[PDB]
């Protein structure tokens, strides 16, 4: 249309068009205060008012682009604050677009956000709910400037049910701290996935991104033509591709043009997207990236007649390798939404192999007629870890589900820093009663999604400060042989044992004090050290000691003199354990 504004203006409304402003600038200029943001915001959205009642109205055909960066270059101290940025005014409309998205801080040093107290947030959100959520969409943004500005949009209103809910509750912080708690995760775990799409597609290549895509959409499609499944893939990895650059507008009006396309053709994709398709612009599209797995058609034969029976197996793959590879992933994911999207790909990866060797040899036919059976060891290998790991998990409860998985990996890989071990296996363990809670049929799934987020943040962790050349292997061998990489370490025999430390052993009364959190945290804390001390420790020792600790504990917390009793029991404890331990 004539104008931009207005259009946008039209199919957001209002009150999403001044929240999506308010991020948008937010994310470009981190440095200045929400009261300046909050006049951006009433200046942009006066006049996009002006260009709804007459479209042919003065600057009203001036695309978003244009008078984004003219709003940005209008900001009066934009040169002292920014710098480099304000070079950027400088430029022709083209290359001012450009500029301005190079220059944005990624790691930008504000202090973090402190979570305040319930009784003066619910206080606050009573006194003024807009400004309340505003402030914090600004605080938010500006600390997270690559974040989805939809998606940041969609969780703030998530926090304001929070708050609605549970500021007029009865026992408002039992309520809503641990509601807090799970957006701040799923939060977290939305940015880090974001960014894990983005540095996939760019260190293993769109071969590798739309391999994936295939996979995904056909579990998720499995009524879909390959035909069409393979034109989402191409339309997906259009998006993510013009995304990862950066632009918001441009990845917007990408992911809305696609969720259009699926919507208007639901019945060559599938049968679940009524709803979403029914949804407002602003939320088709993420509506569909989230929606139900459809059911399979029902009579769908084996892949052996295509893929291993049929003669012509080596003449149309020749004729066309990753159209059949992709033919096959496709085929076996549809018949598979229990698989992981990674075993998948090792299946692929497996096939694919075998018919590099077999169209080459003497006998193909011969070559592959087993290729099937190569297929059951990867599948059952993350499958015996599911049944091993959640078996555990039923007998341990969560907490000493962790605390097995924290003896385990620091014997695994004892030089990573212990509180690196101790967030590593607390998450794991969530990654558990979480994963575990599903029936077998979603539970690979469940846990690629979560292992994908922990595994990651451990890499990313020890990217940045390396410490072991198997760890950093693991991290930065391919995505698909990662967790295995990870699952395959064991015992670090090198090793030689932490020299014993006092103080690390030393416990004082306010451990009594602490909450539930910081108590688990302070005991598997040193439950690492204690395994660091003595790596060769034994399964039954290590019980023998926590028992005593446990005990230890329970008793200098009911004692009329509690720090003189952790003082001198203390004692008694630690000397009875360096004894136990041979
Ligand atoms: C997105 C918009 C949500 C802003 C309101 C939430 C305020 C909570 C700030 C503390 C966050 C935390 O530490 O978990
Ligand atoms: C002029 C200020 C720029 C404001 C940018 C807000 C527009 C964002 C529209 C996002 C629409 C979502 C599309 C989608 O994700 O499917
Ligand atoms: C982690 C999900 C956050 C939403 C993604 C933010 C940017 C979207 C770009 C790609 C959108 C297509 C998503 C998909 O269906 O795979
Ligand atoms: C923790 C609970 C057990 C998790 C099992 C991990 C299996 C991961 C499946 C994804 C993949 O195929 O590598
Ligand atoms: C240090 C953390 C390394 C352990 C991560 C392993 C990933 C979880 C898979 C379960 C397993 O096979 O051990
Ligand atoms: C050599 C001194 C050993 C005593 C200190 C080690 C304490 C280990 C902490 C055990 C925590 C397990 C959790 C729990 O007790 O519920």
């Amino acid at each position: 249309h004539k104008s931009e504004v207005a259009h946008r203006f039209k199919d957001l409304g209002e009150e999403n068009f001044k929240a999506l402003v308010l991020i948008a600038f937010a994310q470009y200029l981190q440095q200045c205060p929400f009261e300046d943001h909050v006049k951006l915001v009433n200046e942009v959205t006066e006049f996009a008012k002006t260009c709804v009642a007459d479209e042919s109205a003065e600057n009203c055909d001036k695309s978003l682009h244009t008078l984004f960066g003219d709003k940005l270059c209008t900001v009066a101290t934009l040169r002292e604050t920014y710098g480099e940025m304000a070079d950027c005014c400088a430029k022709q409309e083209p290359e001012r677009n450009e500029c301005f998205l190079q220059h944005k801080d990624d790691n930008p040093n504000l202090p973090r956000l402190v979570r305040p107290e319930v009784d003066v947030m619910c206080t606050a959100f009573h006194d003024n709910e807009e400004t309340f959520l505003k402030k914090y969409l600004y605080e938010i943004a500006r600390r997270h400037p690559y974040f989805y500005a939809p998606e940041l949009l969609f969780f703030a209103k998530r926090y304001k049910a929070a708050f609605t809910e549970c500021c007029q509750a009865a026992d408002k912080a039992a309520c809503l701290l641990p509601k807090l708690d799970e957006l701040r995760d799923e939060g977290k775990a939305s940015s880090a996935k974001q960014r894990l799409k983005c540095a996939s597609l760019q260190k293993f290549g769109e071969r590798a991104f739309k391999a994936w895509a295939v996979a995904r959409l056909s579990q998720r499609f499995p009524k879909a033509e390959f035909a069409e499944v393979s034109k989402l893939v191409t339309d997906l990895t259009k998006v993510h591709t013009e995304c990862c650059h950066g632009d918001l507008l441009e990845c917007a009006d990408d992911r809305a043009d696609l969720a259009k396309y699926i919507c208007e053709n639901q019945d060559s994709i599938s049968s679940k997207l009524k709803e979403c398709c029914e949804k407002p612009l602003l939320e088709k599209s993420h509506c569909i990236a989230e929606v139900e797995n459809d059911e399979m058609p029902a009579d769908l034969p084996s892949l052996a007649a295509d893929f291993v029976e049929s003669k012509d197996v080596c003449k149309n793959y020749a004729e066309a390798k990753d159209v059949f590879l992709g033919m096959f992933l496709y085929e076996y994911a549809r018949r598979h939404p229990d698989y992981s999207v990674v075993l998948l790909l090792r299946l692929a990866k497996t096939y694919e192999t075998t018919l590099e060797k077999c169209c080459a040899a003497a006998d193909p036919h011969e070559c592959y007629a087993k290729v099937f059976d190569e297929f059951k060891p990867l599948v059952e290998e993350p499958q015996n870890l599911i049944k091993q790991n959640c078996e555990l998990f039923e007998q341990l409860g969560e907490y000493k589900f962790q605390n097995a998985l924290l003896v385990r990996y620091t014997k695994k890989v004892p030089q990573v820093s212990t509180p690196t071990l101790v967030e590593v296996s607390r998450n794991l363990g969530k990654v558990g009663s979480k994963c575990c809670k599903h029936p077998e049929a979603k539970r690979m799934p469940c846990a690629e999604d979560y292992l994908s987020v922990v595994l990651n943040q451990l890499c990313v962790l020890h990217e940045k400060t390396p410490v072991s050349d198997r760890v950093t292997k693991c991290c930065t061998e391919s995505l698909v042989n990662r967790r295995p990489c990870f699952s395959a370490l064991e015992v670090d025999e090198t090793y030689v044992p932490k020299e014993f430390n006092a103080e690390t052993f030393t416990f004082h009364a306010d451990i009594c004090t602490l909450s539930e959190k910081e108590r688990q945290i302070k005991k598997q804390t040193a439950l690492v050290e204690l395994v660091k001390h003595k790596p060769k420790a034994t399964k039954e020792q290590l019980k023998a000691v926590m028992d005593d600790f446990a005990a230890f504990v329970e008793k200098c917390c009911k004692a009329d003199d509690k720090e003189t009793c952790f003082a001198e029991e203390g004692k008694k404890l630690v000397a009875a354990s360096q004894a136990a331990l041979g």
